[PDB]
């Protein structure tokens, strides 16, 4: 199961590779490949990702992963190792490999497993997942971290359904934004792209990641992406078809006249006991104007999450909620408002 020393691109890389055994392929695709392995020293399960870097774009996977590894946040993957390997199909290619703790599934597959059985995922799972996903972007967006992920989607939100845990991963597109500096607008997967990105703004803020998270909340409750456009213009049309056309002043700030569709009509879920609360939260995430979207630490205090504070609340398999849900890092606690601290800590 040892990694092949001959594939190492250099001595540092051979030494890092000797730390890990490979067990099996977990998944593969345009991003490259992810193997399940094990750290030999600890027995710990790791995900070994061979990174394919598109040279039309700046890839910051390694540098952001190294910045975030200082924090050890419970809802962000933690870098264990990085090394370079020679290509298998052509040994002149060299690839970055990043090693992090293994998470068994993607949010995409976990949700698709329910919908392929004609049922929405259990409401308590959608809720603990959303809580942890909002926590991950709260941490990213702290003034001391200031990372905009820019590509949050159900394929890079990882989950362990059995314990209700969630981790954000895939920082190749992430960047520290500045109101004074420009960025590529064609970033993000189309269905998750915020209105300000659709309009081609080169200056934007971390609120783009709040929009993506709102999109994902809706997707967990619907079974498909909520805003499925065929292109930049189609994307804006699908958003307005669902949300309602925004005022002319809103559209001029970002740069048909739809009434929009009530959430109750979109999701067709009359069993969800706290739907009014869920849909209030979703509307607060999906504000057209970035400055109007509910900020993560405040969203964590939203009444939708109240039952996550009760010890009697269990996951669908009768397991306790994750122990780290309300374990916040000092860098988070120290910038909370008194009300957020009272509620969450
Ligand atoms: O589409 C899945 C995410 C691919 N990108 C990715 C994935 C990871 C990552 C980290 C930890 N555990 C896993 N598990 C896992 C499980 C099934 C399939 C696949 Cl492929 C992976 N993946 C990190 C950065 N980037």
């Amino acid at each position: 199961m040892s990694l092949n020393a001959a594939d190492a691109a250099d001595e540092r890389s051979r030494k890092e590779m000797d730390r890990f055994q490979v067990e099996r392929m977990a998944g593969q695709g345009t991003f490259g490949t992810v193997q399940l392995g094990k750290e030999k020293s600890t027995g710990m399960s790791v995900a070994i990702k061979k990174v394919i870097q598109d040279p039309r774009f700046r890839n910051r996977e390694l540098q952001i992963m190294q910045d975030l590894a200082v924090l050890h946040h419970p809802n962000i993957v933690q870098l264990q190792s990085y090394f370079y390997t020679l290509g298998e199909r052509d040994r002149r290619d060299i690839y970055l490999n990043v090693v992090m703790e293994y998470v068994p599934d993607t949010l995409h597959r976990c949700c698709r497993n329910y919908y392929r059985r004609q049922v929405a995922p259990p409401p308590i799972l959608i809720k603990v997942f959303l809580f942890q996903l909002i926590r991950s972007i709260g941490c990213l967006h702290l003034p001391s971290v200031n990372v905009c992920h820019r590509d949050i989607k159900p394929h890079n939100v990882l989950v362990n359904e059995a314990d209700g845990t969630l981790k954000l991963c895939d920082f190749g597109s992430a960047k520290k934004l500045s109101p004074s500096e420009p960025n590529v607008a064609y970033i993000c997967s189309r269905y998750y792209r915020a209105p300000e990105l659709i309009f081609g703004n080169q200056h934007y803020t971390t609120s783009v990641d709040i929009w993506s998270v709102g999109c994902i909340f809706a997707e967990m409750m619907l079974g498909e992406p909520i805003f499925r456009g065929d292109n930049s213009a189609g994307q804006l049309h699908e958003i307005v078809r669902v949300l309602g056309c925004p005022s002319r002043e809103v559209l001029r700030k970002l740069n048909y006249n739809s009434k929009g569709i009530p959430w109750s009509s979109v999701f067709c879920d009359h069993s969800l006991k706290d739907a009014k609360e869920a849909y209030d939260l979703l509307s607060a995430l999906l504000q057209y104007l970035p400055e109007d979207r509910m900020k993560p630490y405040e969203a964590l205090c939203h009444p939708y999450f109240d039952e996550l504070h009760d010890s009697a609340t269990k996951l669908p398999n009768n397991k306790d909620l994750p122990e780290d849900l309300f374990r916040f890092l000092p860098s988070e606690i120290e910038v909370m408002s008194e009300a957020q601290k009272a509620k969450l800590v």
